[PDB]
């Protein structure tokens, strides 16, 4: 692809984080801690899942960023409305304000309702995310496989400002401790 010139510097918003997440000093990395991280609760924090939002809000234009997923077994990535539900159980779908893909149990799927099987020959170590607000597009790219297309959500109805969205996943197996990292431009 040729989206690299729309690169944006994303940082993580600590206030939105699940209380077990550990975000690095530079706000560019996040991982699952083995306990509560000693923060107060608030109405913004994701309660049920190890999720966090980027600080940046997008309401126009074209945006691109990259995320490192090396040696993770489970994660969700994409964008979401600023006003997505934070508390309780919910599914990642456009109806609920999410445009996401994920890895789970050795398969990759797009967060449609119901979910869509992805066809990935080269397991990605870094994912590129492109948003065209005006066109209503969210696209995902396999940076490990020379930028090959993973998935495009088109005819998106964003219906609000967008925020970068992350889920580091649970670590019940002991094999999913590794962080998500925002990759440098
Ligand atoms: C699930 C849920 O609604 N949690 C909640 C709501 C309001 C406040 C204020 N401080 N901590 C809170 C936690």
């Amino acid at each position: 692809h040729h989206h690299h010139h729309h690169m944006v510097h994303i940082t993580l918003d600590r206030n939105t984080a699940n209380s077990w997440l550990i975000i690095s000093k530079d706000r560019r990395q996040v991982r699952m801690g083995d306990t509560h991280q000693n923060v107060s609760d608030n109405k913004e924090r994701f309660s049920n899942y190890p999720m966090v939002l980027g600080a940046q809000r997008f309401s126009s234009g074209k945006m691109y960023w990259e995320v490192d997923v090396t040696q993770k077994e489970a994660w969700d990535l994409g964008v979401c409305r600023d006003s997505v539900q934070r508390k309780g159980q919910f599914s990642l779908s456009p109806e609920n304000g999410f445009w996401t893909i994920w890895l789970w149990q050795d398969s990759y799927e797009a967060g449609t309702s119901p979910q869509t099987t992805l066809h990935i020959q080269v397991p990605p170590c870094q994912i590129g995310i492109f948003v065209d607000y005006e066109a209503g597009v969210v696209s995902f790219y396999n940076i490990t496989d020379h930028g090959s297309l993973i998935y495009t959500f088109s005819e998106c109805v964003f219906a609000g400002p967008l925020r970068p969205f992350f889920n580091v996943g649970f670590n019940y197996s002991g094999g999913n401790a590794a962080p998500l990292k925002l990759c440098p431009l």
